């Protein structure tokens, strides 16, 4: 039960980098992850495939059947628009296959984590957090998020999703907007025109689920520390107000300065320190990825957070192996940020930082 669950076979990282829309990032993740050795202090884990009824446990009978028909050949349908399929998300060869190669590993960690084989499972290739029940939004075809938190819900009354991706992670928010038994917290850009579009502070959930959503709206340019700031003082006051007993987070690194997002400017020593202060809680952890499209800052980015967990000291220098090409022009696993200014104001930082506050004070 000490070591970490890692999620990952040479079938699923194949399939993971089948569809080239990201091409080879999950190979070059896990080749960098072997190259520091990780693997090696890791439980390895063989990820299933998730099985109908486990997808059909967020997603409607509809958009799987859909999903599952454009999949036999190419596939133009008809329907294709309505199911959110034929642009961001083509509606591609084994595409079915695909969606449920990621919803089933993201719930296998959680088994893993159900079952106290672990107390953190880690499936880089997950944190698909836009998809909704009936559409595939924003480059994710299936929510594995929302699969893994059901999944855990099986074990866990309160499970706190926490979401790091530059992107608001509305998917999973969605879902979970109308109950008390998930609250998430995303940190996120949020600016207008800026994808989704949602997840402004004032967005706090409905019904039952009211004060249950957290949303911490940021703009261009946060580094390390501020960052850093924010978030351990968003994570006290809903630790303190939550009490969860299981954790979800999502670790999207299009945050991570040259990203071609280029919006945020943070290192994943920054990530790291957010990813520490929720280890240190002790609870049952699992681990997502999610966005990143600068291969090589992600692969550093998630190797780095991988030593975190297994609390190692990694060396400076990218290992030889298959993509230490990739690694220019310096060839070192650190990340210089960008010089381009930081854009949010300190006041209004600490004006979002005390509504959050008096949200969680209704938290009961
Ligand atoms: O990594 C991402 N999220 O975690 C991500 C990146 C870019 C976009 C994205 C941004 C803007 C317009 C879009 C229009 C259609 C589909 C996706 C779009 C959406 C999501
Ligand atoms: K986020
Ligand atoms: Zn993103």
């Amino acid at each position: 039960s000490l070591v970490p669950v890692y999620i990952y076979s040479p079938e699923y990282v194949s399939m993971c980098d089948s569809l080239a829309k990201i091409p080879k990032r999950a190979s070059m993740v896990h080749s960098l992850i072997e190259a520091y050795a990780l693997h090696k202090q890791m439980r390895i884990v063989k990820p299933k495939v998730a099985s109908m009824e486990e997808m059909a446990t967020f997603h409607t009978d509809a958009y799987l059947q859909h999903l599952q028909k454009v999949s036999q050949e190419g596939d133009d349908h008809p329907d294709s628009i309505e199911y959110g399929l034929g642009y961001d998300c083509p509606a591609t060869e084994g595409i079915f296959d695909y969606a449920a190669a990621i919803g089933g590993a993201t719930i296998t960690a959680a088994q893993c984590l159900i079952d106290g084989m672990c107390k953190v499972a880690i499936n880089w290739s997950g944190g698909w957090h836009h998809a909704k029940k009936d559409e595939a939004s924003g480059f994710c075809y299936l929510n594995d998020a929302v699969l893994g938190i059901l999944r855990l819900r099986r074990k866990f009354e309160r499970i706190l999703y926490v979401d790091l991706d530059l992107h608001h992670g509305d998917g999973v928010e969605d879902a979970f907007s109308f109950t008390s038994k998930v609250m998430t917290v995303s940190l996120h850009k949020f600016s207008p025109g800026f994808f989704p579009g949602t997840g402004d502070v004032s967005d706090v959930g409905l019904g039952k689920g009211r004060y249950y959503s957290v949303n911490v709206p940021i703009q261009d340019g946060i580094q390390d520390e501020k960052y850093y700031q924010i978030c351990e003082s968003v994570l006290k006051e809903v630790y303190q107000a939550f009490n969860p007993k299981a954790v979800v987070l999502q670790l999207g690194a299009d945050t991570i300065a040259g990203d071609p997002m280029c919006s945020f400017n943070m290192t994943p020593v920054g990530i790291g320190k957010c990813l520490k202060y929720i280890l240190q809680w002790q609870l049952a952890t699992l681990i997502l990825g999610g966005g990143g499209y600068n291969l090589a800052n992600t692969a550093r980015c998630w190797t780095y957070l991988t030593g975190v967990i297994l609390g190692k000291t990694l060396s400076s220098e990218i290992p030889d192996h298959e993509f230490f090409t990739a690694y220019g022009p310096d060839y070192v696993l650190e990340i210089t940020p960008s010089c381009r200014p930081d854009r949010n104001e300190p006041h209004r930082i600490q004006q979002i930082l005390n509504y959050i506050k008096g949200n969680l004070k209704h938290v009961v």
